[PDB]
């Protein structure tokens, strides 16, 4: 029979802009950071007994490289009898860490586990293809940072190729979305996010990160300056009949977060503080060229099955990867653009979104919001490129 | 409560020598040969219905970036409304994949899922860190094929960067497996794969690669004529006083397999064989240094929660990384050298290692087996570079 | 006081390979030493050490022929570590450049025995990456160097534009009225006359060979490997355009892209007494001409102009004309604005670069070699050898045999 | 044969020297050559500009935006007519002065008659080199800095001849002449304070034309050389660490740098002085190069220097001004002590050199030649000979005569 599964404590640094405050931390070192603070923060588990470190990562070609959820937690200085598995589902990935650890916990085959992910945006290699014949002359490099490389032909013409951006225009063109309208989410999710980090709720989950002694300890990509006056001069990224900017958009982003579960036999053995129960996740596909609607199915399958409805949510966390996205999901989802439940702490487009990390930090601050709000059942989500949706749902213990 | 988990229909890729005969096939469009023949060998599934692809791959860099099992997914022309997801747990990733894929529908969100792996190692890309500083003088290219890059210093003091072939001579020595033992083994890995290949029992597993037209439909890596005077006059990889060879040792190698896993339910409504019920997934670490051991421990987890004894199954398909290793994990485990049940269709010393396929192709072959032989529980367990091991126990319904 | 004359002596070449082909395999700085050990070898009343400077022409010089390939070709070619070497770059012209600058080193009267020479290893011409302008910068690129436009300027494309070199042969071809019917023919005729010369033993005559390993023994590659004998009007009639349908220039009537060096011994008459070599021509004179870049094929032109009004010799007066065939669109334009017939028999009588090949670096100090080697066959006197450059460029050189 | 043709270098120019990644690093290496050629173009009105001969333009990289033919795309870019040739010349740190020497030999062999020579480096800018691959699916690709020394080693010239880097062979030259660490420093001190001495006197902005940079809020300039290091003592210098390890000599204090910047003049006949109405500065005499054993490449200048001067029938100690290239201290002190000219002549590098101004290969020669006769202006000065050292073993010399 299936074993209830709790989240515990959980952690995250704070998030860097690209080429800023973490710009010097190897992705591997950065995702060591929330795990060697999970240790010192636990002093009761018996460290030799984590059956599995699951980590979230969308890049794997840089110092990220073969298999970061193992070479973090050796890094940690967790025992080298610990495994790891790093998985990748682009923007979700740390949420599909959380998912994938509570499976391995409820169908019995594990006991205790750590679930996070990682991202260093400003560190993503360049690629090189290799040569398909002597004296090649077609040798090219492609950025990784964000987005498109290895073009296959055959992806372009069946489905397109269409950046993150341009789906963001796309939505906002099939679903009409406004401009206007995207701009007042953006103005919301910085003004939430300023007042959240003066109140100490973003100090709560973070640990500093030290570099060597410059110590990091605030998330950096915060603009509390934005006006609707400002957001409405800026430029669309893809001309002026479209309607994305920078300003109405998440950012590219350095950041990691880890968080523990557990089953309630190893809740008491290693005197873990349960804080909420998981209740389940799931996926859904969606046209690649319409990538940020991916939420919608993946709530409207996680939901049937657990039989609650959308409203019976007291948090929601929704990625904001594009106002353009965050309003269709929650419009077809039949929620309002400004329900209080949304995003209270504010979003991507205030925060950033380093992909590996983003799922983890929404599932842990959807948790931390549940405790500061007496709240039950909360909601995490997010798009995913080439057109997928990922949701979690928890319940407050 | 928990739902029972069967494999139904699996098919594989030949393996390709690197450079060698599938090396002009993209990764993704490799990954994609396996799933578009699920669909051509499974006319009763309603393929709208399968719930997830999750795939094993260890690079991520190349053609395979950017979460592959989804990018393979639709260039095989599945719905686009099916998720997938894709993990690296380095040559142990696609058998992560079937007990991903197991533990999702026992947990009972899932019904159907297809797991599998792929990696194209011929072409791997080179990676390039991006500069640190204007102008900078410190740029350098890695090959990503096979082992370290981006080698952390704090990795190498504490663990070592052993490259895999050292390990091995390192397995060799600390558990006194002689270069004679080795080369015995790798001659019987030959002999039992030119001898399963003679008796078309590759051909049962294999789906052929077309190139534009060349057919490529038999595995390339194997040596039929090695005799034990031709690995003796081998030079060893790493110097005169070690005794690991290009003889017995694993090559790089180009491949992909995919298996379909169902609840009894979604075997009912789509029609489909069940072939298998999986019993379980463990996961053991060890020292990097000695990453070929790293079975045993995850043998003993799996078979101790089981309750099942190493001398009850089967087939054990032992992944044949290194021969050192394998011998040491056989004589760790009390199972002889040359026991009829270990490998009896030869393994990677013989057919190839593409790391991300390896374990999708032991778990899919070791079910053959057990069906050509009437034999009831299979395992199938692998060792993992920076020190894992994985184990998956099967049992024929 | 006055000048002094200056002879060339002894020359050789390496044959001409294929990109990714015959000498793919030899790096351009052992390339560049292989004729150097040849002139070593012909000549052994040389006192060596007595060498001034070796001139060697270099278009690249990015890969293994970096940091003065000269210099570094020299003493590969085991010639004594005092002698000094120096590299020019005047693209395809480089090497006819390493001539007439060895030429006028000795007519002022600085130095007395020189070699004058020139490289390109196509095949193995590298990629080139600018350095981050920024930390963390996203703007990183490889760029090919094997031939044309790489690092393009903003400036120089609002101002002259960045035409590749075929696009540059079109350009001539519509301003110039050069038919394809024409430009077919002449290269119809380039491939006829080179596989007569290669018959008859001419290139032999010029060529030391090189030696290339294989597994089971070593190969020695002897002859031009570019040549297309079998070529035929109906063969290059049916060729498409390189820059589309509308276009005239062809890889068939088009120079291609290759490997190869040559080197040459020039010597006051003191020298060639002193060091028992045998003088072969008087140099009479070297001239430079700028031209558009967008139409750099016609840069002969002014360089003939400049260099025959100085010499007061009718560009009718010379025995043999070595004109680089870089394409028969502007090969014709050339000979059409000096007023000699497109099919003149002094004109390229054993082939040219369109049958031959035109390693960048190689191909100015061949002209010159083997427009000698043409005045002593024929029996002719004056020779000039001229050929265009990228960006608008043209080099001419005169000759006198003894 | 007719007679030689006497030759006068009359007006030149250069940037400021820039220091790697510092004050020039934005500007392109073809734009960077284009300034001097545009300043001369501004200061010397009475050239009928469509009569230059040929540019000649000395640059030891060429990979990177100095690629085919700097001397060509550097006088479009100025502005010059389209019907002026142009040559890019490589003889390393030497170039520069390789293409005054060869525009000298153009126009004393009566094949021109008015030329522009200069050199240039952006060594900032130098790019990473990458070989092709040799077979399908190669597993061996590397990338190399070509900013300065050695890249694609050929095997066969490390056997023979070793493959030292400029500091390396430095370091062979301290040993093998007997050149102190003390001597080095004190030679470097003496560097610094004449390159102050002389900054502060106006004398190198009297060579200079100004940079303009990009910039956000509005273009800045460039004036000053950024190598400068006036308030270098004694003991700073003492307490460095060497470059090659800890019981070597040279350091980062006792050597050049690696910088960038660009340097014209024109040279021309009697006849060209007279109808564009140039004033003559100083005669040609000659050029000689000698070559060296690779290891101590430091050593290039001595035979050069005295090739050159045994064939003009001058004595070392006949020159009024000598500027010799401060690749290295051991090296500028060995070459002095060869040719019997003391550690601190007062004839010697009167305005400092490359220890305190830097060395932009290119360029170098070139500054080495237009210094050394506005030297020769300041000082009254006939005679003036620049000598510089050359990477895998050589010297190049020239000298003039003022007037
Ligand atoms: S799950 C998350 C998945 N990840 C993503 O999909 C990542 C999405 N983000 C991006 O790809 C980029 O961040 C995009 C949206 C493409 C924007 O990047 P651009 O390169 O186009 O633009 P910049 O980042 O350079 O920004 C352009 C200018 O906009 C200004 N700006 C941003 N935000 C604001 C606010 N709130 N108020 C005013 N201005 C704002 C930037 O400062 C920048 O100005 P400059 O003057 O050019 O520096
Ligand atoms: S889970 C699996 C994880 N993956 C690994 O750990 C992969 C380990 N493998 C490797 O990294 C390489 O395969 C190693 C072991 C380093 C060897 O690489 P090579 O590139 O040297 O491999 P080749 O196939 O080219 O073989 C080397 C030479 O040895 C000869 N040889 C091999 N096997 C035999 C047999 N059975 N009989 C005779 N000769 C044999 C090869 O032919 C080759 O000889 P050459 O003359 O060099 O062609
Ligand atoms: S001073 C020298 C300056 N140098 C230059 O400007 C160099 C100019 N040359 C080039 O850049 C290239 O050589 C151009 C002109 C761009 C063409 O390059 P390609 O790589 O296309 O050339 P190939 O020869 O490899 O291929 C062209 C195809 O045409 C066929 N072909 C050429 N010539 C002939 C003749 N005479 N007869 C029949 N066919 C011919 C080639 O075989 C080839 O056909 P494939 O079917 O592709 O083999
Ligand atoms: S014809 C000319 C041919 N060209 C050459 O041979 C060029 C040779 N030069 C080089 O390759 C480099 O310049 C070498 C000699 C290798 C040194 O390179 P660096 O990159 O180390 O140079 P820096 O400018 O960074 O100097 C290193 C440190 O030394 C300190 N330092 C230098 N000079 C002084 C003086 N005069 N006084 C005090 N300190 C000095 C630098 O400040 C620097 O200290 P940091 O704290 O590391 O910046
Ligand atoms: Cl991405
Ligand atoms: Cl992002
Ligand atoms: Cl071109
Ligand atoms: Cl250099
Ligand atoms: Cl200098």
């Amino acid at each position: 029979s299936m074993h209830d599964v709790f989240i515990c404590d959980a952690i995250r640094t704070p998030i860097g802009r690209f080429g800023g405050a973490l710009a010097s931390v190897r992705a591997d070192d950065l995702a060591a950071v929330p795990l060697k603070a999970l240790i010192e923060r636990n002093p009761g588990v018996q460290w030799d007994q984590v059956d599995e470190v699951f980590f979230g990562c969308a890049n794997q070609a840089g110092e990220d490289n073969r298999n970061v959820a193992r070479m973090a937690l050796l890094l940690a200085g967790l025992p080298e009898s610990i495994p790891g598995v790093t998985l990748n589902r682009l923007c979700a990935s740390g949420m599909d860490a959380v998912g994938t650890a509570f499976r391995a916990i409820a169908s019995g085959e594990m006991e205790l586990v750590i679930a996070g992910g990682v991202e260093s945006m400003s560190r993503a290699p360049f690629v090189m293809g290799k040569a398909e014949s002597a004296y090649s002359r077609n040798m090219k490099l492609e950025d990784t940072t964000i987005g498109w490389r290895f073009i296959n032909p055959l992806m372009k013409s069946q489905y397109g190729v269409d950046s993150m951006p341009e789906t963001a225009d796309n939505v906002a063109d099939d679903y009409q979305v406004s401009r206007a309208d995207q701009d007042a989410f953006a103005l919301r999710s910085q003004q939430k996010a300023a007042a959240a980090q003066a109140a100490g709720f973003f100090a709560e989950e973070i640990v500093p990160v030290r570099i060597a002694e410059i110590i990091v300890e605030r998330d950096e990509h915060l603009r509390p300056e934005t006006t609707l006056e400002a957001l409405t001069k800026l430029k669309p990224v893809n001309g002026p009949d479209k309607t994305v900017t920078a300003g109405n958009a998440s950012g590219v982003n350095d950041g990691a977060a880890a968080m523990i579960l557990a089953s309630a036999a190893a809740v008491k053995k290693h005197g873990l503080t349960p804080r909420a129960r998981v209740l389940g996740m799931a996926s859904g596909g969606v046209a690649p060229r319409v990538m940020g609607i991916g939420p919608v199915p993946a709530v409207r399958k996680l939901t049937e099955r657990l039989g609650i409805a959308v409203s019976d949510f007291d948090v929601i966390e929704l990625n904001e990867a594009f106002a353009s996205q965050g309003l269709a999901v929650l419009r077809e989802l039949g929620v309002a653009d400004d329900a209080p439940q949304v995003n209270p702490n504010g979003g991507a487009i205030a925060l950033g979104a380093p992909l590996g990390m983003s799922g983890a930090r929404l599932v842990l601050t959807a948790l931390h919001q549940l405790e500061k709000s007496g709240g039950r059942k909360g909601l995490a989500t997010m798009c995913v490129g080439v057109g997928q949706g990922l949701a979690l749902a928890i319940e407050r213990v």
